[PDB]
């Protein structure tokens, strides 16, 4: 597995990321690759919030949510996918697959022996994260879901495929923005798709990527939304049955109402598939990256769980 590592100095000037690095080595199926994860709050806590990022972000996306979860007395784990953040980065797009990313998550959960998990998901964090509990249901207790769905086939859930082609300024534009430029500047991309970001914050999304050779993982993600392999279809379809029939944990859903990708059109169908999912918190002004209203969401989720 040909991979490269982002030099440490890229992360020297980060804004509002005071969180210390932790690393995992020799995960099964990932020889030679080192993964970065945050591990915050009481290490001996009973509850763990497992926060999974998506495209084209990293654990930085959860910077506003982590302190809220930590202050409630829980442990918080926020891994960077291989190809992202401070994790090692395979150089060939062909190495990135649904299974590559999924099995990594499973290996990390097992290695850290995470239990009493509150799964917190958005975007690819959800497409992958939502398929984890069925593999080891006894480890998972709660779900916080922000703009996410399952990557099933278009016949099974047309809502989880339609967004790919309409509106033009939605996933079509998103994918175009990510896969076409020779010089992909994620600070500019993130300022576009998360317009509340300051330049300091936006710069943190470019930090992992000195140049295009570090971005194979970034390029591959949208191609996997557009073209879903058989493993992805199968696993995502199995997950539907889990959420509908097997899940009996507590759920909190938050929707970025202005999201052109995975807004109400996608999230209401998703709500219906999750047994016991309450009415969603509708954030009227939020877009795809619901986490930029992250403090609010984390605080409201905690209240909801404490209240029921």
């Amino acid at each position: 597995i040909n991979a490269i590592r982002t030099p440490d100095q890229r992360f020297s000037n980060l804004d509002q990321y005071p969180f210390s690095p932790n690393y995992l080595d020799d995960l099964p199926g990932y020889p030679g690759l080192r993964a970065h994860y945050l591990d915050e709050g009481n290490s001996d806590a009973e509850d763990v919030f497992l926060c999974l990022h998506g495209e084209p972000t990293w654990s930085y996306l959860y910077r506003k949510m982590i302190p809220v979860f930590a202050e409630s007395g829980a442990r918080v784990i926020a891994p960077d996918f291989f190809g992202f953040g401070k994790s090692d980065k395979p150089v060939d797009e062909e190495d990135y697959t649904f299974e590559f990313h999924r099995n990594f998550l499973l290996a990390l959960i097992e290695r850290l022996d995470l239990r009493n998990i509150t799964l917190v998901v958005q975007d690819w964090g959800g497409f992958l994260g939502l398929t984890l509990p069925m593999a080891d249901p006894s480890r998972f207790k709660r779900l916080i879901i922000m703009n996410a769905c399952l990557m099933t086939d278009p016949v099974t859930q047309p809502a989880f495929s339609a967004f790919v082609t309409q509106p033009a300024d939605g996933f079509t534009a998103w994918k175009y923005d990510l896969v076409t430029p020779s010089d992909l500047r994620l600070d500019q991309f993130m300022k576009r798709w998360a317009p509340t970001l300051t330049e300091a914050e936006a710069s943190a999304y470019a930090a992992p990527f000195p140049d295009t050779s570090y971005q194979a993982g970034v390029r591959k993600f949208p191609k996997m939304v557009a073209q879903r392999d058989q493993a992805c279809i199968d696993i995502s379809t199995e997950a539907i049955s889990f959420w509908q029939n097997d899940w009996n944990g507590q759920t909190f859903m938050a929707i970025g109402m202005k999201d052109k990708l995975l807004g109400p059109d996608v999230m209401y169908p998703m709500k219906a598939l999750i047994n016991g999912c309450p009415e969603p918190l509708e954030i009227a002004d939020a877009g795809h990256f619901v986490q930029e209203f992250g403090e609010q969401v984390a605080r409201e989720a905690l209240k909801h769980f404490a209240e029921t």
